[PDB]
This record gives structure tokens, C-alpha cells and sequence, in this order.
């Protein structure tokens, strides 16, 4: 809806001009829904957020195990739109809440995700995130769960995970990131720009057609949007030689409301990719 292209000299001075990005990002809107879109019983134990739904056109609906109800086929997540507007690269979501466990696990198998990306900091468990993956293994709802191997790094932790249904296994890759800085400042983005191009990698391994991947952290719109905008601006970055992190917002907000939160995330992303412009010309 809005662009405002920038090449490299723009974006490192853009990066550092607070009072043309809070202009800037106070002028989009938020495209939140009304919450009378959803006008469903109980549907608010569902929700980590009573004012934070998805958006009803780009929503997720699981068809198990009642596709006739709408409270159990209801789960608070959007499919994103990549680079260029392909469908379905991303689902952003909420981080699962006591009572949607379940459902998240039935929208990881439903979907086919093979990545989840989750931005949480260690001191927030069990009160932004519930810890929704096992110690070693557990089932919801027919499939079984496996956590076959743990990988520490500096800046996350990465789970293989397997998962069985009946006859079938799948594999699954967990990040969990670690490393989201309360001060969003350009010495804090390098491990933010490493999760992104491990991420980018590991998408491409799985070959033509990826399923969509999974980004939360507590809401599903601010670090997560942080996340998603980063990834498409590297790709337009590697191909267009420019960004355009207005139009991305734009894009992302379309397809759920609230993405990006704060001006100093979007500020963020903009020193993300300022510092990836610079990595570029060696």
C-alpha cells in the first residue's frame, strides 16, 4: 500500500533518523480485527489476547478433530505472504497457551511446517510461551512427538524433532532464539540476522514447494514481525539491490494486524538491515 525504496546510503542514514521512522511508522495502520469477527463462545480461552486476532481472510483453520465446530477448528494464526507475495511462506502465530497445545501441534502436522522459529527469552518462559515440546517424547491427538537431538549456540537452541501419526514421521526443525535484546540497538542485530540466513538455509534444504513455517513468540506480531520483515528484506536485498521496509510492514500487516509493534522493532529491522547491506559489500 505504502513504499518508500531505499538503497544502501538511505538505509544506514535512515537507520539513525528516529524522528523520520517514528513519522514514518506512526502513519501505517495497524489493520487490527474487530473482535466481533469473532463472536464465538469461549473462543476468548483460546487467545493469549483478548484484542489480538487473526485477521479472517489469511487465517489458519484446523480441520481436526471437528471441522464442524468452529471453537475446536479455531487456532489465533495467519498465513504471511513471502518475497514477491507467495502464499504461505510463513504462519505467524501466538505462543501456545495452556489450552492450545494441542491445537498448535495439530497446525504444525495439518500444515506440514517443517521449521518453527521461536523468539522468546529463557527468563519469559511459562508466562509469554508455554513450553510446548517435550523433554523426550508425548503425543496430542495422534501424533507423537520425539525430541531426537538438542543443539546449543550462541544465539539458539535447535531441536530436531520427529513426528509420527499412524504410518507416517516427519521431521521437524525448532530454532529457539535467545538472544532478543530489550535495548534494540545496532550491536545487539548480528545474532537476529544470523537466525534469519540459518533459517533461509534451512527453508531451502527442504526443496521446491516448502511448507509454511512457523514464527511466534507471545502475541505473533511484534519479534514476530520483526523476524518475517527481516527475511523478505534480505531476499529483496540479494535480488532488487534495494529494500523496502515500508511496503514490507504494509504487506505483513495485511495479512495480520499488528505486525511490527513498536517503532523501536521497526527501527530494529531497519539496523538489521543496514548492518546485512554492509556484510554485502565485503
Amino acid at each position: 500500500s505504502m513504499s518508500r525504496v531505499l538503497q544502501a546510503e538511505e538505509l544506514h542514514e535512515k537507520a539513525l533518523d528516529p524522528f523520520l521512522l517514528q513519522a514514518e511508522f506512526f502513519e501505517i495502520p495497524m489493520n487490527f480485527v474487530d473482535p466481533k469477527e469473532y463472536d464465538i463462545p469461549g473462543l476468548v480461552r483460546k487467545n493469549r489476547y483478548k484484542t489480538i486476532l487473526p485477521n479472517p481472510h489469511s487465517r489458519v483453520c484446523l480441520t481436526s478433530p471437528d471441522p464442524d465446530d468452529p471453537l475446536s477448528s479455531y487456532i489465533n494464526a495467519n498465513y504471511i505472504r513471502g518475497y514477491g507475495g507467495e502464499e504461505k511462506v510463513y504462519i505467524a502465530t501466538q505462543g501456545p497457551i495452556v489450552s492450545t497445545v494441542a491445537d498448535f501441534w495439530r497446525m504444525v502436522w495439518q500444515e506440514h511446517t517443517p521449521i518453527i522459529v521461536m523468539i522468546t527469552n529463557i527468563e519469559e518462559m511459562n508466562e509469554k510461551c508455554t513450553e510446548y515440546w517435550p523433554e523426550e517424547q508425548v503425543a496430542y491427538d495422534g501424533v507423537e512427538i520425539t525430541v531426537q537431538k538438542v543443539i546449543h549456540t550462541e544465539d539458539y537452541r535447535l531441536r530436531l524433532i520427529s513426528l509420527k501419526s499412524g504410518t507416517e514421521e516427519r521431521g521437524l526443525k525448532h530454532y529457539w532464539f535467545t538472544s532478543w535484546p530489550d535495548q534494540k540497538t545496532p550491536d545487539r542485530a548480528p545474532p537476529l540476522l544470523h537466525l534469519v540466513r540459518e533459517v533461509e538455509e534451512a527453508a531451502q534444504q527442504e526443496g521446491p514447494h516448502c511448507a509454511p513455517i512457523i514464527v511466534h513468540c507471545s502475541a505473533g506480531i511484534g519479534r514476530t514481525g520483526c523476524f518475517i520483515a527481516t527475511s523478505i528484506c534480505c531476499q529483496q536485498l540479494r535480488q532488487e539491490g534495494v529494500v523496502d521496509i515500508l511496503k514490507t510492514t504494509c504487506q505483513l500487516r495485511q495479512d495480520r494486524g499488528g505486525m511490527i509493534q513498536t517503532c523501536e522493532q521497526y527501527q530494529f529491522v531497519h539496523h538489521v538491515m543496514s548492518l546485512y547491506e554492509k556484510q554485502l559489500s565485503h
